[PDB]
Parts: C-alpha cells; sequence; structure tokens
C-alpha cells in the first residue's frame, strides 16, 4: 500500500521540525493508562527523527470521542505525555491545547531535539468536522473554521508523518488535511498495512471475521463489504442485540441498541446467505442492571429475553460453545471487538473463553490477527500477545482494510 508513497525512510528530516499523527487513544480505567500498546508503537518512528537530526518532533492525536468539547477532565492526553517519556528515555513537553496563538509560539522555534505532545484534538469540532455543543445538541463544523484548523495544525512542523494506523480509516483534519511540501507514512504505518497486504492477499479458509465490541453504529456499516471477504462470521458484543431485536423478536432491555442498522440486518442476513457465509449469534446471556462494575447481574436467553432496564453485558457459556466451533472450523481469524465487558470480572467469562479458543487454533496453524484499542488489551490482560500471530494497533481500521479499501489517512500521503 505504500510503495507509491512517501515514507519516512526517505524523509529528510535534518534541521526540520516533524508533525506527527499518532494514534495514542489509549484504554483508561480508574483514570489510568491500561495499556500503553498504541505508545509503544510509535516510538520507532518518533526515535528515528530525533536520531537522524529533527529539530523538533510535534505529536498530536485523539483520545475517546469528546465530540468537539473541551473536556480535559476526561479526556486529556496529559498521562499519555507522562507514559512516552518512560518509554523513549527522553522528555515530552506537553501543551493543554493543539492550536492558538501559545501552541504556534511553543512550536515555532524549538530547542534541538524537543518532543512535544498536543492535547486532544478532539476537544475541537474541526477535526472530525462535526460533533455535539456542552448541552449534547449536535453541531457541524463551519468550512472557514476547518481551513483554519488545518492550517494552524500545518504551521507546527515543517514536514509532516503520519504514523497513526489506528485511526488511519477516519478523514479528519489532522490525518488529511495538513498542507505541507511532505507528508510521509511512518514505520508502523508500514509494519501494519505490509501485514494485512500480506495476510489478506490469500487468506486460509475458512476465514472467520469475529466482529464484537460496543462501536455499533460505525461497524454494523462495514458487515456489507465483509461478507465479500470472509467465510464466517461471528457478530458478538455489543452488535449482536441489533440482530436479535430484529431477527428474533427478542426483548433486549438496555443493552445496546442501533436504530440505523436495524434498518439493514435483514438485507445482511439475506447476503450472508447468499455468499455462503455462516453467521454465529450468541444464544445466552450474563444480564446487569446497570452500567457498572458492581452492577447485579443475571442470566437470560434468547428465548427468555433481557428483563426491561437490564442489559447484556456478557454471552454466556451456549454462545461460547458455538463461538469456540466456529474457531475450531477457521484457518485464518480477524477478531476487532471483545463479546463482552471484559474490563469487569462479572463479564469477562465470554472474552477469556474465546480468547483460549483463539491461542489454542493458533497453536495448531491457524493464522489469528486481533485488533484494536480495547481488543489488544484483552492480549496484554491474559499475557497472550506472543500467543497469536499478529497483535494489531488498528480495529475499526483493519476491518476497513479487509472491506478492501484505500485508507483516507494513507491516501492523503505525499506521492512518490
Ligand atoms: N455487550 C456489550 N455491551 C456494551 N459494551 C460492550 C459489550 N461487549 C463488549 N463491549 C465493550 O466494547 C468495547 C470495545 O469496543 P470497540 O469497538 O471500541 O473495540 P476496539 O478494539 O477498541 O476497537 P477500535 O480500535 O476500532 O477502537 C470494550 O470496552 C467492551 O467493554
Ligand atoms: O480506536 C480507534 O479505532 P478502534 O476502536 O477501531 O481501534 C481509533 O483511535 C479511532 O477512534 P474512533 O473510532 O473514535 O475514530
Ligand atoms: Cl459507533
Ligand atoms: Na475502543
Amino acid at each position: 500500500s505504500l510503495s507509491n508513497k512517501l515514507t519516512l525512510d526517505k524523509l529528510d528530516v535534518k534541521g526540520k521540525r516533524v508533525v506527527m499523527r499518532v494514534d495514542f487513544n489509549v484504554p483508561m480505567k480508574n483514570n489510568q493508562i491500561t495499556n500503553n500498546q498504541r505508545i509503544k508503537a510509535a516510538v520507532p518512528s518518533i526515535k528515528f527523527c530525533l536520531d537522524n537530526g529533527a529539530k523538533s518532533v510535534v505529536l498530536m492525536s485523539h483520545l475517546g470521542r469528546p465530540d468537539g468539547v473541551p473536556m480535559p477532565d476526561k479526556y486529556s492526553l496529559e498521562p499519555v505525555a507522562v507514559e512516552l517519556k518512560s518509554l523513549l528515555g527522553k522528555d515530552v513537553l506537553f501543551l493543554k491545547d493543539c492550536v492558538g496563538p501559545e501552541v504556534e509560539k511553543a512550536c515555532a522555534n524549538p530547542a534541538a531535539g524537543s518532543v512535544i505532545l498536543l492535547e486532544n484534538l478532539r476537544f475541537h469540532v474541526e477535526e472530525e468536522g462535526k460533533g455535539k455543543d456542552a448541552s449534547g445538541n449536535k453541531v457541524k463544523a463551519e468550512p472557514a473554521k476547518i481551513e483554519a484548523f488545518r492550517a494552524s495544525l500545518s504551521k507546527l512542523g515543517d514536514v509532516y508523518v503520519n504514523d497513526a494506523f489506528g485511526t488511519a480509516h477516519r478523514a479528519h483534519s489532522s490525518m488529511v488535511g495538513v498542507n505541507l511540501p511532505q507528508k510521509a507514512g511512518g514505520f508502523l504505518m508500514k509494519k501494519e498495512l505490509n501485514y494485512f497486504a500480506k495476510a489478506l492477499e490469500s487468506p486460509e479458509r475458512p476465514f472467520l471475521a469475529i466482529l464484537g465490541g460496543a462501536k455499533v453504529a460505525d461497524k454494523i456499516q462495514l458487515i456489507n463489504n465483509m461478507l465479500d471477504k470472509v467465510n464466517e462470521m461471528i457478530i458478538g458484543g455489543g452488535m449482536a442485540f441489533t440482530f436479535l431485536k430484529v431477527l428474533n423478536n427478542m426483548e433486549i432491555g438496555t443493552s445496546l441498541f442501533d436504530e440505523e442498522g436495524a434498518k439493514i440486518v435483514k438485507d445482511l442476513m439475506s447476503k450472508a446467505e447468499k455468499n455462503g457465509v455462516k453467521i454465529t449469534l450468541p444464544v445466552d446471556f450474563v444480564t446487569a442492571d446497570k452500567f457498572d462494575e458492581n452492577a447485579k447481574t443475571g442470566q437470560a436467553t434468547v428465548a427468555s429475553g433481557i428483563p426491561a432496564g437490564w442489559m447484556g453485558l456478557d454471552c454466556g457459556p451456549e454462545s461460547s460453545k458455538k463461538y469456540a466451533e466456529a474457531v475450531t472450523r477457521a484457518k485464518q481469524i480477524v477478531w476487532n471487538g471483545p463479546v463482552g465487558v471484559f474490563e469487569w470480572e462479572a463479564f469477562a467469562r465470554g472474552t477469556k473463553a474465546l480468547m483460549d479458543e483463539v491461542v489454542k487454533a493458533t497453536s495448531r496453524g491457524c493464522i489469528t490477527i486481533i485488533g484494536g484499542g480495547d481488543t489488544a488489551t484483552c492480549c496484554a490482560k491474559w499475557n497472550t500477545e506472543d500467543k497469536v500471530s499478529h497483535v494489531s494497533t488498528g480495529g475499526g481500521a483493519s476491518l476497513e482494510l479487509l472491506e478492501g479499501k484505500v485508507l483516507p489517512g494513507v491516501d492523503a500521503l505525499s506521492n512518490i
């Protein structure tokens, strides 16, 4: 994917300020970083810039989904600056904004070797181009303000590097809108794209996709194209309830539900049938009376339904058996999205059981690819990072590659 693009190995950085988009959207629990994978993954590009004489490296990322409102109490990148220091062996200056005159002054003429991390890009609606105000009402960014936002970011370096593989599916301002003469892909971008190019060229079959998690509105829209590439699909985690409500008339309580995706569920199942893709949905659940680690818990099946005011936060044991059967048939697996709220032990058994099966599959020759901010944290939590074929920093980004697309963050790089 980058044979035609400028990459960092061929970018002259000596004496240049480098502005670098990274994916530092790391998971957090009790206000601390629970997995530094995405930060560590950018260190090779950052160190390369410094070792080869860069005047500065300005790092920019989002964290979470603050929807264009400053939320430094909940989604500040300040903790990431602290963690990056230990991983880099070098000092990092944190700025409390990402644009404006104070940021521009701090980045205009830095001391040699300076590393600077900006605040969450998504505190400004101009990054995504849309969001919500502080009262929760949806809002769209104004074109002239988007261009001024992109112009401000562009002043923070002389050359641009994009190492944000995990965000490469997003055509956001920091990812496609920086206007500098040289825009290069970083070493993590290259590593991930190269791995997927080889693994997706002629997959081992049956090729199973496992789609879970909580980003239902976004990821239900990826299934249509994925159904032209895979032979089996597990639809689990928060994704399943939209399917079960529509197909089975199941009562789902307060479980995650996507109104727009519900309108295409039957068409997706029809396409799966046309293409010979076996769909495995859960059949039982661990329920909770509220979205809380210490919620009261219960059990439910598709036939029983989930009680009003309760939500399904994990699959149950009969679902785990069906998931295991699909893993045993697979010769290649791509997995994005845990099949329950694995961060909370009451709701982690289903994801742990599936991880055990995927590890066993790897040991008998299955090619196993696990990707995503939270899904890769499953590998860290249960110590399986070296027991699957590849742990990717991309989740949705990897699914969009599976669909067969050129990612916007790659398309926007300079051509050779
Ligand atoms: N039934 C469920 N209800 C609610 N949340 C769920 C459920 N099952 C899983 N989750 C949540 O899904 C979240 C992860 O979903 P998400 O799509 O963000 O995955 P990801 O691997 O981080 O992907 P990406 O890299 O694209 O962000 C986890 O925090 C987990 O708690
Ligand atoms: O976490 C990401 O994607 P992912 O959840 O699929 O791994 C990226 O940081 C992009 O975040 P977004 O899905 O809020 O745009
Ligand atoms: Cl979403
Ligand atoms: Na996530």
